[PDB]
């Protein structure tokens, strides 16, 4: 599924991501934009052989099982395929664990490089929330 901007902002808010670990909703929408262009089916292979999955490009090195990332963990206790669902519940629940891991949203290199310190509220401007 390719979410609309305000559609994804509403889905993230309903799942409690708005101000989770102090990160306003526009931070999460900005990260999803640059990670996946709001596409739940987004995948990216990393140099190390791990894969990033879903709207927030969650990686198999630590967070999900895809059976093809040697030495990896599955800390969200999900198949990585769950992160490609039209239902963002698995992505959101696993994002909460990631952002709680110590480095906050710096875990998402695209958030650090393209969202952090910007006017992220523009990502929810005009959304009925
Ligand atoms: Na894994």
């Amino acid at each position: 599924k390719v979410f609309g901007r305000c559609e994804l902002a509403a889905a993230m808010k309903r799942h409690g991501l708005d101000n989770y670990r102090g990160y306003s909703l526009g931070n999460w929408v900005c990260a999803a934009k640059f990670e996946s262009n709001f596409n739940t089916q987004a995948t990216n292979r990393n140099t190390d052989g791990s894969t990033d999955y879903g709207i927030l490009q969650i990686n198999s090195r630590w967070w999900c099982n895809d059976g093809r990332t040697p030495g990896s963990r599955n800390l969200c206790n999900i198949p990585c395929s769950a992160l490609l669902s039209s239902d963002i519940t698995a992505s959101v629940n696993c994002a909460k664990k990631i952002v709680s891991d110590g480095n906050g949203m710096n875990a998402w290199v695209a958030w650090r490089n393209r969202c952090k310190g910007t006017d992220v509220q523009a990502w929810i401007r005009g959304c009925r929330l």
